[PDB]
């Protein structure tokens, strides 16, 4: 671990010393490398972490490398970036030095190249940590990644990886670092916050989704099912509610099932269900990230061939069904309202059961409803009339493109946004003095 | 200490339902108790801190009041803030939630006052956990504060203080909070970050300064002098160093001298004040915001009444003379340098010896050298021909008004800028779907 850092700082001193077109080379090459063997990469990562679907992976390095790079390929990043006349100030962008990146099972092609990509992009190096689950396939990433800035000529190790990430070799990586990425699970976040270095984590993801009265609930129950199913549900921005109101509760089924859903009712058979996603209060870590057959098949439920989701029909909102928590896996949890007040009330008791803090979804027509609906709720994104899985960023919506969504405060983060190239930099100011400005008198301040 | 946290949420709750006019109103009455209070509050700090002058801390309590409300009144951070059609985005302000917020003994009045009004200014809570040896003067503050929120109806227990500051009560109240402020030594600091919460924190100080050739070195020598010597020296931007052409060096000294500085050449009483100064490599405890008389007399050198500052020829640039660390008293160090590039790796020496990260001060009419020096050195703050102690906030200048200043990744800090409200709210995105949008192609992207 010693050896890495050392390595790491040698590296980022010459990394320093590059302009804004020679780093932009780099990161663009190792957005590319991941684009041109998405195929490659989306299959290993299926055999290896044994979770997810190989088509959406691949649909995952293309729609990943091209949304980031594309949004940052024209972002000043190293000297000076910005003039603030109005204020006298002068902003330089400046490298915070070696970044320790744990990076998660569920996305471990993607998340390596995001984390190096912004790290690179403001002259920082990188030392990657992966989920053991996902150490072949993570480090196969830094490998084709570490042979592209090679042929380009970049300084050697600028990105690393533990190949043998013991407890204490992350938690020492973490504290000699200079910054943190921690992209996982809650523990992973906490050892991050814990390292005395600033960290970035993310939190437990819950995606709540309110289909409002009068949208068109052919299109959401479109959206939703496109989240809900994509790589098996495993992304934490997916859909996990359906929160539909009552008066015309059975035409939003219709349009689920319309597009895909099997919709179950019965109070056993969704116990069936129930019993074997949830075991003791947690999620059966044998059904995550797998298909919809082989969740029926451990169910005893026959459930039809083309099926893409199964909503469930939940005894209640919040903790009066275990249902309503995170499932990372193709199933919905359905509940009806009344007033919409009371739907965002179902969805703000979910959150406080799992999840506060990260990524909510809304179909409506209504921009009252919307805007009430993101002044309340405790998320950080608010995903209208679009799958919820775009959070993360998608050519149609303002998201900064990413694969470590912050939760803020809620999710013990420290920030509450998608994480990008700009919380890897330190933006210093130079402050020229204003003589032209005048000092306000006792009555312009306390008037 | 469970229960301050429990009754900071329950307050935290009620506040907010606050709107952005109720919240403002808490916030400058806030800001005014302190003002209207310089004089007493001035008075009990010099006497419990042992340290500090009581004019320079009436300054203070009047600048920072005035000087953070004016910044702050018209800022929006309540509910929906910003729009931003064009990347459809809608900006949600949301608090926090519970601060919990350790002040300093070099500003035991002023640094409760701005962390409490930017918490509340974005419907925080805050616990204050003060210095030991000035947990009086902090208590007292906080007093005049509730006795002000009281009457204007808030909710009982926005601001609180913990009496019997226990070392493992500190470490709890830490770690139960929601973002942790850390204001004082890094040893403080470092258990922000350590206590698996987001938290903000400062680095240690050591502003080095340049002195560029052709210059006004009457008006360099007075905005230095000034700095050094307002409130003994105490403040972590206060300047540290003279870097000064050796071309022109006995003209800047002597410039210095005409603004009330005694300069000391010879290198046995250079000694004597160094041997005083500091002890077995740190710095003495007892001369820590102390006059010039007081550190003349233990260091047995008759010093002219009516001196404002102590400068001292350095034996050599970084670790070649232990003057060139942090000085917390009205004592700065004189170096020569030929060329400005020089004059920069000087102040980068000092800067990796200590307080790297802070700020920097520099006193020149050449923009490309001003330029330069930000563009290198480790610093978060260049002061431009004024007074270091400026880069806290002022009328001529566009620093962020603050008493707590981040250091970014080299002081191990979140941020590499002054604390603000704006670094204790959740900003939410509203993220509509932009139907027209149009996906770049293949040849788009990556040509």
């Amino acid at each position: 671990i010693k050896e890495l850092i050392e390595k790491a700082k040698v590296a980022q001193k010459k990394l320093e010393a590059y302009s804004q077109e020679q780093v932009d080379v780099l990161v663009k090459a190792l957005g590319k490398v991941v684009y041109d063997n998405a195929e490659m990469f989306a299959k290993e990562a299926v055999e290896e972490t044994e979770m997810g679907v190989y088509e959406d992976k691949v649909a995952k390095c293309h729609l990943k490398s091209g949304a980031i790079w594309n949004h940052i390929k024209d972002k000043k990043t190293v000297g000076i970036i910005k003039e603030e006349p109005e204020r006298a100030l002068v902003y330089v962008a400046k490298p915070k030095g070696v970044v320790a990146a744990t990076t998660p099972i569920t996305n471990p092609v993607v998340t390596p190249m995001c984390n190096a990509m912004a790290a690179i992009k403001g002259r920082n190096t990188i030392i990657v940590a992966p989920h053991p689950k996902a150490k072949k396939v993570s480090a196969h990433t830094v490998e084709l990644m570490n042979a592209e800035l090679k042929k380009l000529g970049a300084p050697e190790n600028i990105i690393q990886i533990v190949e043998a990430p013991s407890r204490e070799a992350a938690k020492e990586l973490m504290e000699s670092a200079d910054v943190v990425i921690a992209t996982g699970g809650a523990g992973r976040v906490k050892a991050a916050y814990s390292s005395g270095r600033p960290a970035y984590g993310v939190g437990p993801g819950n995606s709540q989704v309110i289909v409002d009265k009068g949208y068109d609930y052919n299109k959401a129950a479109q959206d939703i099912i496109t989240g809900r199913k994509y790589d098996n549900g495993i992304i934490c921005s997916s859909e996990q509610s359906v929160i539909a109101p009552a008066e015309d509760y059975d035409k939003v089924i219709a349009a689920f099932v319309e597009n895909g859903a099997f919709y179950v009712e019965d109070e056993e058979t969704v116990e069936k269900f129930r019993s074997t996603l949830f075991k003791d209060g947690k999620i059966n870590s044998k059904i995550i990230g797998k298909s919809v057959q082989i969740i029926a098949d451990l169910a005893g439920v026959k459930v039809p061939e083309g099926t893409k989701v199964i909503v469930l029909k939940g005894k209640g909102a919040g903790e009066k069904d275990v249902l309503c928590k995170e499932k990372m896996c193709p199933v919905l949890v359905a509940l009806k309202y009344d007033t919409f007040e009371e739907a965002v009330e179902i969805a703000m008791a979910n959150y406080m059961y799992e999840g506060a803090g990260h990524t909510a979804g809304i179909h409506s027509d209504n921009d009252e409803n919307i805007r009430y609906a993101g002044t309340v709720l405790p998320i950080s994104r608010l995903v209208v009339n679009q799958p919820a899985t775009t959070a993360g960023g998608s050519f149609n919506n303002g998201f900064n493109p990413t694969t470590t969504l912050g939760c803020g405060s809620w999710g013990r983060n420290s920030i509450s946004e998608n994480l990008t190239y700009e919380h890897l930099i330190n933006v210093s100011r130079i402050g020229y003095f204003n003589k032209e400005a005048k000092v306000p008198s006792y009555e312009e301040i306390w008037g």
